[PDB]
Parts: C-alpha cells; sequence; structure tokens
C-alpha cells in the first residue's frame, strides 16, 4: 500500500528536516 | 552584513520550526 | 563553522525541501 509508503517517507523527510533545522 | 544575514537565518530557522511542527 | 559545511547544509536543505514538495 502506497497510502502508507508515502506516509512513512513523508515522516522520513520530516525527520531529516528536523535535523537540518537543528543544525542551523 | 553577516548580522543581517544571521537575522535572515534566524527568521528562516523559526519558520522551519513552524513548518516541521505542522508536518 | 567552516564555509563549506554551511554550503552543504544549504544545498541539502534545498533538496530535502524540494522532495517535501514532491510528496505532499
Amino acid at each position: 500500500g502506497p497510502m502508507e509508503e508515502q506516509r512513512e517517507i513523508l515522516e522520513q523527510l520530516k525527520k531529516t528536516l528536523q535535523m537540518l533545522t537543528v543544525e542551523l
């Protein structure tokens, strides 16, 4: 199910974005 | 100048905090 | 810190942000 793949990868981005806001 | 840019990055980092919060 | 590290963070922020725009 893509309904969940998209979700998990969306939360993956939000991770890395949280990390890059930390770094700045 | 780096003061103004630093201000910009301050605004930016704040914005990203909001964005990531809403995500 | 060094200019190079700053350049890498900005470039990665651009890419991650673009991906976020792909997924939503």
